[PDB]
């Protein structure tokens, strides 16, 4: 839908979360203004952070990339 929203990142989480908890990730839509990731909870919490910091971009790695939607 060409006039669907956009999921987007507004403030991310500083701290690391624990890895426990993570269970994939997925990027905020490329018509945010700041780049973001989703790392997404077991529990189906969704993270909002910055994948311009190396820790982010580390957890990543370790991570599934899987579509939401």
């Amino acid at each position: 839908v060409s006039y669907t929203p956009n999921s987007c990142c507004y403030g991310f989480q500083q701290h690391p979360p624990p890895v426990q908890i993570l269970k994939e990730w997925y990027p905020t839509s490329p018509a945010c203004p700041k780049p973001g990731v989703i790392l997404l909870t077991k529990r189906g919490r969704q993270i909002c952070a910055d994948p311009s910091k190396n820790w982010v971009r580390q957890l990543m790695q370790r991570l599934p990339a899987i579509a939401h939607h």
